[PDB]
């Protein structure tokens, strides 16, 4: 082999770029790995290798504990690491995946994903009962969901890549044309990416709010899914114990067949409860924040048996802006070189590959 560019086990290869994993920044700045990270219960949401993560975030936990809740969660493939950087308060919390290959990008907080699987002919107007062909529902500055009209009038595509860049610009440009966008997407709060090569987009919203595609075209640009699942935020540990319970309870302050604790809950203005298929507790509230209090000695010693714990949880998206800003330092990507694209260096004639070359001076392997 000649030159730098890989090592093998007369070929020539221009190695234009390299397999990478993801790294990214999360959450603030701390004095200390022992510093609290959360004084409340919550949930870091993300996606990668086409998984959904929730890692569960106990109040109190330090930057050091969310570290290795983060690999615990994951089983070591997203490797939560604490990085000296710089200033007063040099430790950050890092998420960085084990693997290379643009498959491995991490994408926080909610997405939709698509997948063309033709080059035919779209044109994107409003049916014939006025509502948009396609239209993006997703969170605004305001906290209100608001509908962006998707308008692409669009011949046949000669690739499924250039017509998913096409749409790409559509969504982005309609993104950048309205006033409760413009900042989310200029800020990089949402953003819209291509991956597998070309063959799919996705949405994704750092801050966690509901994505929807609509219209009577959705199915055209390959949505499988239209809608993001709003994930649930408490759910007891246990069932809630069968016989006599005792004492007064409150949920942000509201006081109280675990169906008949779910119509008492019902009845308080924005908190909303539930039975699971596998019976347990699940409340809702409107703020994304409970306060779980136990109004008298009964009650707080009555809590554990209805699987809660006296304090405060919120959803992610209730705590995103705190606890979880997310910037990435390096995006996840394929190896690309030629004789080709693969998702790791190693390249089995077995090769490695290391580095990039320049253009008309290649790694010979002779």
């Amino acid at each position: 082999v000649t030159g730098d560019a890989l090592s093998a086990s007369d070929i020539k290869v221009d190695v234009q770029n390299l397999a990478q994993g993801d790294i990214n920044e999360l959450g603030a700045k701390f004095s200390s790995r022992d510093d609290i990270f959360s004084q409340v219960d919550t949930t870091l949401k993300f996606y990668t290798q086409n998984k959904d993560y929730a890692v569960n975030i106990k109040a109190g936990m330090t930057l050091g504990d969310v570290a290795q809740s983060i690999t615990d969660a994951t089983n070591g493939e997203v490797m939560g690491i604490v990085m000296k950087t710089g200033g007063n308060d040099p430790y950050q919390l890092m998420v960085n995946t084990k693997n290379t290959g643009e498959d491995n990008r991490v994408y926080f907080g909610s997405h939709l994903q698509s997948t063309l699987t033709n080059k035919n002919a779209l044109s994107l107007g409003v049916d014939g009962s006025g509502k948009s062909e396609v239209s993006l529902n997703l969170k605004g500055a305001d906290g209100n969901m608001h509908e962006v009209p998707i308008m692409l009038e669009l011949p046949e595509s000669a690739s499924i890549k250039q017509k998913n860049t096409a749409i790409q610009k559509a969504m982005e440009q309609a993104l950048e044309n309205d006033p409760n966008f413009k900042n989310l997407i200029a800020n990089g709060d949402i953003s819209i990416d291509t991956l597998h090569g070309g063959e799919s987009l996705i949405i994704n919203d750092r801050r966690g709010g509901n994505i929807e595609v609509k219209g009577s075209k959705a199915k055209e640009l390959g949505f499988l899914q239209t809608t993001t699942q709003e994930s649930d935020l408490l759910k007891s540990s246990r069932t809630i114990k069968e016989g006599k319970l005792e004492g007064v309870v409150s949920l942000n302050g509201q006081k109280l067949n675990t169906d008949a604790i779910i119509q008492a809950i019902n009845a308080k203005e924005g908190l909303s409860a539930f039975k699971n298929a596998e019976g347990k507790l699940v409340i809702n509230s409107k703020t994304g924040m409970l306060t779980i209090k136990g109004e008298d000695a009964l009650g707080k010693a009555s809590l554990k048996d209805l699987g809660l714990n006296a304090g405060m949880v919120q959803s992610y998206e209730a705590s995103q802006n705190t606890l979880f800003m997310s910037k990435n330092l390096q995006k996840a990507s394929d190896s690309a070189f030629t004789y080709i694209t693969r998702p790791t260096n190693e390249v089995n004639v077995n090769i490695t590959l290391e580095q990039t070359t320049e253009p008309n001076k290649p790694a010979i392997i002779s």
